[PDB]
């Protein structure tokens, strides 16, 4: 399906904490972070975190003001991201029933959170790669 | 040449501050974090972000104290990481390079640091693709 350097990228909450959650479209790949608040500064600097990874087209959101930081925009500037001004799934209800069973393992929040986002990029699909080996397979595709 | 699963972690110091650096050996592809102090808790929980994204089958470091921790044998353990008992470079002198020249753009140590690891993963070889586009290869290479 879709093209390989589009992101999506959101928060959720739980336990008072922040979670910030990209997903690569094209493949069901997330990356997450415990942030401590909701801030362009966060946003920013995890966007930075993800660019200098994997190739970052474009990226979209479902709260484009959390995208409108000047520290937001100048992250996006200088690692060539452009926003989705072209899309009008959920991962997030499910991350959250992976967090939910492992919570149990782990003192802290972040830690679940790793361990939730580990189990989900891992597990082949009901039939069949991981969405870890999809990202990479898209990836390098589009490379040679 | 390497095994697709080695990486190699270490710390070095900035500004009175951590930064913790992995390194894929058979790519040069390296992430980055600044954390405020070398505990074992930190490491772990690096590692634990690491495993979700990469397949990660050993790891090795400069300083093998750093990873007897509970904590970080705990996060090894759980993702499935053996340590690297077997290997008897340098790129913290070049991504330290690469830090020096951007450090004005910025004014957290973290951002630049984050900077710093874009332009090396995305540099294309003296001549030959990047050590970002290496890692996806190999990675998806070693998958079909
Ligand atoms: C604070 C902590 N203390 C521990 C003490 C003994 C052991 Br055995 C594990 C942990 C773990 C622990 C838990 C799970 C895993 Cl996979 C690895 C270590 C943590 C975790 O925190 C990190 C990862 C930041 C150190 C946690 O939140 O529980
Ligand atoms: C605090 C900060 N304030 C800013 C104010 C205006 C503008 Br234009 C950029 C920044 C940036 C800034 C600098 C570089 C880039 Cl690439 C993006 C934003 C930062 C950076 O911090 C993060 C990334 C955590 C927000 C920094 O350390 O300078
Ligand atoms: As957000
Ligand atoms: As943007
Ligand atoms: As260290
Ligand atoms: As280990």
């Amino acid at each position: 399906d879709c093209s390989p350097g589009i992101w999506q990228l959101d928060c959720t909450h739980l336990e008072g904490k922040v979670i910030l959650v990209a997903v690569h479209v094209a493949s069901g790949y997330i990356e997450a972070e415990v942030i401590p608040a909701e801030t362009g500064q966060e946003t920013a600097y995890f966007l930075l975190k993800l660019a200098g990874r994997w190739p970052v087209k474009t990226v979209h959101t479902d709260n484009g003001s959390n995208f409108t930081s000047t520290t937001v925009k100048a992250a996006c500037w200088w690692a060539g991201i452009k926003q989705e001004f072209g899309i009008p799934e959920s991962m997030n209800k499910e991350l959250k029933k992976i967090i939910g069973q492992v919570r149990d393992q782990a003192e802290h929040l972040k830690t679940a959170v790793q361990m939730a986002v580990f189990i989900h990029n891992k597990k082949r699909k009901g039939g069949g790669y991981s969405a870890g080996e999809r990202i990479v397979d898209i990836i390098a595709t589009d490379i040679q």
